[PDB]
């Protein structure tokens, strides 16, 4: 029969953005394995006031089992589409959609529906970064503990400097994806990462001023997850229209060394390999989303264009169409 | 940007429209008519069968944008709006048909550009005499750039089963070819269309037959619609049969019953494609650029260089052929 | 505020409805019937052709508001809601037709107030017409029949056979075709001119207390609506209908104008207004949605005139 | 044929508010002349993050060319209406609309779609003269905003705040493209409304507005509407305004400034007491100098004695540039 | 923790008509057992031109498994409602709905989505037994499903031409009985009214083969063979131009031992004794209106009232009221009823 | 037909409205006010916080129909239309809340019938360390200088709020009016347990209180106290929790008296006359999931019997049916003597 995971997703009326994001998540082996192991039932959180009563996790679990059964070449994700439209109506209709916006929604929704914290409970003052980061991560896990935290969550350092009182505010914050700005001739992914970590003048509230100030902000990468989701910020949502950057960003297929951008000098080496890409086409109108993904069982690359699954070659993956990159850490 | 290499943005389930529009855009006698920009005197705003010249004007405006060489892609917003206003069946989010839109547009453009300001209003006689009469009568009601570009004549012979022969010559602006009841040739579908098939209100007997179609005269631009869709109670079915059609040198003289007629050799200029089978579905187009002679693939906003070896597939739904004219 | 001098607020493209409602408001036999407030016994809630008495009730309520003398204008929200519920085609911001709403309302009010609880299933013209009218009233008996219903003769002459088939049919308004400034009598003559396969000629037999004359200005084409802008000259006083009445033993028929439904707007959605003569003071007013202003007779006859309301003179005794 | 500019606009379902605003702008000669000269194509800004990719300027230019061709007595502004409802869906509703709200949208929209500043780059002046601080404020405004809209409708007003504790006088100069005038409480003159706008409000500091520089085209919005939680209120006060010779010089603070005499060119009118209401316009035709009444598709000759009524909502004045 | 089958259905905005019909079908044991035993999987027909590509059968199977799992006290039938609306959009409006109209749609839909026939291929003066056997066999050569096996019966149609006096007899299948109500009545009076001869009205005249003309012929129905599950629809609604009328007549019907044998014209037929299993109820008359259901649980033999999401224990004395609209009867198949 | 025994037709998911309307209909001081038909002089059409008198007029018309004795049921079309026009959130086929409608209607009726034609502005006195009796009297008088209507006279009470800052230990005491009490349910319970829980001190969570001495949003302690109670006490049992993606519902059986509810022990004011209440109406909710359904129990003022109002259907009830998990909003009438 059909090879497991080589399953297209039927377009049900401008759901290409959803399908693209779903193919990327489907080919995230730690996440697919978790659901296929079918022991996640004990972790479904139906009372969580921030979740969807376990219903997003259940519709997702059902769909992945279909996609990895080896019985179908394609499935129509009707239950999943219905559940998304019910909890997040902004994803329904026939206007311009965003694979990253849906991805952010799904990563948060799966996390709360599978959150092991049944009751959520409820300040760097020149202390070492290692101490402040450990504290921030532990406090994060006291509120958020799931397969999503274990697979996609990392930690970044935020430094804010007030222009009035010159007070330097350092915080450690979790992330489940990295939104990379593109420079304003092709660019390298490392240039986009360096741009993300370079200081920029913003507005946030200063605790000493008590007012909103146009403070400088600098990001630093502290710890990185098993699955690094890299969002290339191509879209600009202006008041009356959406802009798109068509720049070719060169990104490695294999051996992405993240270690040079990690400010923790005592940290483990971070080498990553590409597993999936969410692609966008269409300078004008609604546009279209597809995906490249590496099948975990045979190690080959494929193109997923809604219901159509075709064998791909690595030389096709790096184009201006690349929008969201999925990287898996080599452990 | 090269003129005519202009993608059309999808405005929400508008692929059916964009596909049809790319085929019409790459119909040189029609595009040249609008780009010559002298058609303003021919806009018919009083025609009771037209859309007050508004479909012709929205189409003229879009073509000028598509052939300006200023844009790589255009969102056909005014055109989409005007279509939805006059023909609301094309504005839902349900499955659409590139041919249904094409038939609407060909009729609408004809009426909005009909030179006839006031429309006025057979038995054992020679075919040549009856055909000349039917055509002259047609142009006394219908005279436009659409009649000049796409209209042909087909002979219809109906034989009564009780009293035993009614011959009529009727115009057409496209040919809907039935597919046989898997790879078939275009010529087999043409032969199927012209074969006598028993099913009409007869005047001699009055007891309401063996209908037979014949091709009499063919136009500059022959639009060939392959009847792939069928409509079941709860869903639309699609025939996925591969129809083999020539890219160059389609000899239609072979199927023309007028033996004194001019030779009819056609070359492919555009194809409306359909993918999806029994699911939601998507339309694209192949079109040969009149200025550089190369084949391009138009997938909504995206325009990419194509090769001839990609064109003949099960995806081919509507074929556009241009007649070879060397002092005929 | 003088009773009846009440404007109707526009509730989003509802001027067509207000224009129609102002003409009916200023039809004295109909308004008096609702103000008399004894019509409650005549509301037919089981009629399969009616709206369970709900259009009559919404209309009665609105007319009482319009003739109370307490308001200069009212927003006919309940009426608009009830119309939109039973006839959803009258909902939206597309081009509307005041005659289409009028025809709906005249039929609706008739069925909601129909006294017939269970509808049953070579002679001289006078005998056949009397029979046709009595049979019509055995199915249809209401204040609308009493105020607006007339009878017209249909003569069909068969060729080859030469058989003359005569029928008498009721009407509650006359749709008059326009020729091609024209006179109303030319449009009446055009309606009565002769046109299996046979010749058909309309003739007017008996005419009602309130004659509603619809000038067929609109042509609904496949993709657009056409409009005839011809100035139709119609009398304000003394319309003699007697010359078009084929019953030679019939009473004289002289009418006086009481209301006009007006339409403006060459392109787009357009706008409907009304001229109406107030029954209590005899003056002409212009009803433009919520605005009611004193009018002069010299303003009434224009290309804007679309539907004319005429009241028969029952002054001198006839038969 | 038809006289250019005497073109009605068809109602496309509750679009009278739009037609009224459009007739006022159509009869603003410096703006219509700019589009009819048809050289504005080089000024269309398609990359502006605050614009509509040039599409509101293009839909407006196309419509104004139709209205001033002399070929049509009326046009249905379908493309314009469609583009407006696409960028600003609040105007594509079915509820009571505001011609001033559409005007403010369109003035900003046209400015951004025609903004000469391709890359946009709070300063307080301490003890410096008003003339120096105002010149600075205007130059800084034009470094961000440079269009036919700035050149036609933009003025500058002075804002003075004085602290009741330390007696500190804080002066700022801010641009405007129209004046929203409050109407008095307890028939009023336009000058009373202007004086009310420039009178010091006790507000914990006192705030006073002053007119510094005035544009070629002065748009005066009479604040008739009050948007309450469940309903909109309307002031029916008759505001007396001059048709010719409005002397604005008395309200201008720059005492070294040029005289400011204005003539009325257009009025946006509003009617209706109970329902959706209706908008029309009075406008002076620039080619024959006569007054006309534009009621959607209908254009009729008007007289000066008809303009000043309670219906007057938005007034358009044109400065006399005699020398 | 919850008893299987005692599962309410959430209202998803005017869907009470749908919940009511679904509770009746859910409590039809031969149909529920078919889905719970996974007998449906191999029989899903996806190419049938008269079906919904197996999608209505799949959505129904999934829902019935949820209702009979014993895990939920109530479920929101979102997937089912979505699939129904997609194939039959008339059921997704906010206008008044009809549980019988949904039932007829669903019985036909499931039949076609589960039809074992993958490729679908006068009778005068002959005995009724011969013609009926032929009509049934020809029916099953086209229609072979769990729906045919559970709900299909056969009725005799006699048409008599008023001109040539030609008597045309046909045997036609049915999956429910629409009973006209007389102009408190007994169910047997409604059955007798259904089998009484009536003269045809326009625009449905009978085409006479002798006359070769459309005729105002007489039409008489007779019951020939009855199914395991007899669905009896009391025709309470009248669709008028501007509103829907409703007959509020109390129809007295048995809860147990309904003897159908007296209305069966086949004298050699097996006895037909039926017990009520479910009732689709309607309240509201000519106003908006609400649908509920009475159903007998197959595992404990008790009567329950299903009012959307709410399931409560009922008593037999509550069942026979003016609210009864659609009745579900189950035939007795013991040693007492041999053929 | 007995007056007041009038059902309300459902006009498409309007059960939430009919339930609230049946409770208000059977509030004798309010129905008597409209039936006396002298309220016309009190309709406030200029109030910027009202609906130009239109909600009061639509309500008056409906209550006269329901108490005429001519109809067994009425379709409240004008009322539903007016509600949908001023508050569009109450239209549609999604889950509704009878208390949300009730709160809207109580405020709308108050503003449409507000005797204060021009609302004044006066500073609220510091009320620092002064006796509770003095500060409460001041708060009530200031409330009536802005709000004076049949709604204030029938449903308004006063509650005391004590806020204590965790940084500066500042004790802020205020008295605020209420037209209903939202009672929290413990995380079968008695009504008195929910009343006691409403007056227990709680610490504000992740909604802090602004402090005047700190000049910052502080997570202070908040304690409520009942000061004065109205003629008609509307008790809202807080069963629903509106979470980001779903609505939670507490199905706890709250035991509440039908007769003799002694409120005096929960009133921190001792100068008040005893407060004894009797149940007059209950708004009920059914439907664990989906859209759900609302009905009402109500005691007829003319015959003293209990009835069940399920949209258009009105049937005789027994007291033993009223106290169930379905009870959501309770209407209590004070004993006067
Ligand atoms: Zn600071
Ligand atoms: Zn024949
Ligand atoms: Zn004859
Ligand atoms: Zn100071
Ligand atoms: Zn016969
Ligand atoms: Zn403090």
């Amino acid at each position: 029969h059909i090879q497991p995971g080589l399953c297209g997703l039927g377009n049900l009326g401008n759901t290409c953005f959803m399908n693209s994001a779903l193919q990327c998540l489907s080919n995230t082996a730690p996440l697919t394995d978790y659901f296929l192991k079918d022991e996640y039932e004990a972790e479904i959180n139906r009372d969580n006031p921030l979740g969807m009563k376990g219903e997003i996790a259940e519709a997702y679990a059902e769909l992945i089992k279909q996609m990895w059964s080896g019985r179908d070449a394609h499935v129509a994700p009707r239950m999943f589409k219905t559940q998304v439209g019910r909890f997040a109506p902004q994803f329904s209709g026939y206007q311009q959609q965003d694979s990253q916006e849906l991805l952010a929604f799904l990563l948060d929704g799966l996390h709360e529906d599978l959150n092991r914290v049944k009751k959520k409970p409820y300040d760097a003052n020149g202390r070492p970064d290692a101490v402040v980061a450990k504290e921030a991560w532990e406090n994060h896990r006291l509120r958020n503990d799931s397969v999503i935290v274990d697979t996609f969550h990392g930690l970044f350092k935020s430094t804010l400097v007030c222009p009035e009182c010159a007070k330097v505010s350092v915080t450690f914050d979790p992330f489940c994806y990295l939104t990379l700005p593109l420079p304003l001739t092709t660019v390298a992914l490392r240039d986009c990462i360096e741009l993300f970590t370079t200081m920029e003048t913003l507005p946030w509230y200063c605790p000493n001023c008590k007012k909103h100030q146009q403070a400088t902000k600098k990001f630093d990468l502290w710890s990185l997850p098993k699955i690094l989701v890299v969002h290339l910020k191509r879209f600009s949502y202006n008041r009356y229209w959406r802009d798109k950057l068509d720049t070719v960003v060169e990104f490695p297929i294999r051996g992405l060394n993240m270690s040079e951008f990690v400010c923790n000098l005592s940290a483990r080496p971070y080498v990553y390999d590409l597993i999936a890409v969410s692609n966008h086409y269409g300078a004008m109108g609604v546009g279209h989303y597809t995906a490249y993904a590496k099948n975990k069982l045979n190690g080959k690359w494929y193109y997923f264009d809604d219901s159509n699954v075709s064998l791909a070659s690595e030389d096709q993956i790096v184009t201006k169409a690349a929008y969201v990159l999925f990287y898996q850490r080599r452990d």
